[PDB]
């Protein structure tokens, strides 16, 4: 299975990922991208449908701000 984060620390706000996978990440209210569903690590659990749009928005993110693994 997937997971995913954003680290806040270097965001650069450039609305990518929360853009263009809503179902996974959200504007959190300045600009800074963030999972929609966290858990207490911070991780969310990617839906397999969305594992393949999740990975390339990980690649495509500028500031490399997105972890994403298999687990
Ligand atoms: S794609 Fe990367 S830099 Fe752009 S908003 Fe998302 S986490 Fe921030």
């Amino acid at each position: 299975a997937l997971r995913t984060m954003v680290d806040p620390d270097t965001c650069t706000s450039c609305e990518l990922c929360y853009d263009r996978v809503p179902e996974v990440y959200k504007n959190r209210g300045d600009g800074i991208a963030e999972v929609v569903s966290p858990g207490p690590d911070g991780w969310m659990m990617v839906p397999p449908e969305l594992e393949q749009e999740v990975k390339e928005v990980t690649d495509e993110c500028p500031s490399g701000s997105i972890i994403t693994e298999e687990v």
